[PDB]
């Protein structure tokens, strides 16, 4: 079971420094932005990372939600990334949840983080180019895959 402990405003970047944002259609995407542009787009770029205590410690347990949104919490249900219409809950009774990820520092890589699904072991949040877009996906982990590494500014 998980219990919510604390929350921090966060900006998330992939390894090419593209900023995670939520677009008009509620999709999580990455794009290039100058800090001035990131500030100007604060409502679409500011996330809340909420840390939870876990009765079965396996890594820093977090939800990721949109700050300037009524209720948009990141989910990997069915191995598909979406925002569900809910807030980070105070308690979660199960040992796995489609909205809980384990945030882990990457050994040997300065300040980088990975986010592993609590529901689907060995699956991580990743940035994947599709057509001309860079999208947030869930994918299975080759060692040192840079597409599953992020910087978190808080």
């Amino acid at each position: 079971y998980f219990g919510k402990l604390e929350s921090k405003l966060s900006v998330i970047r992939n390894l090419n420094d593209q900023v995670l944002f939520i677009d008009q259609g509620n999709r999580p995407l990455f794009e290039d932005m100058t800090d001035s542009d990131c500030r100007d787009n604060a409502p679409r770029t500011i996330f809340i990372i909420s840390m939870y205590k876990d009765s079965q410690p396996r890594g820093m347990a977090v939800t990721i939600s949109v700050a300037c949104a009524a209720a948009s919490t990141l989910s990997c249900e069915n191995k598909i990334i979406s925002f569900k219409e809910m807030n980070p809950p105070d308690n979660i009774k199960d040992t796995k949840s489609d909205i809980i990820f384990f945030q882990r520092s990457v050994p040997g890589h300065d300040n980088k983080m990975q986010f592993e699904s609590s529901s689907y072991e060995g699956y991580f949040l990743a940035c994947e180019k599709e057509r001309d877009l860079f999208k947030l996906i869930l994918k299975k982990e080759e060692l040192g895959d840079r597409s599953i590494m992020f910087t978190v500014q808080n």
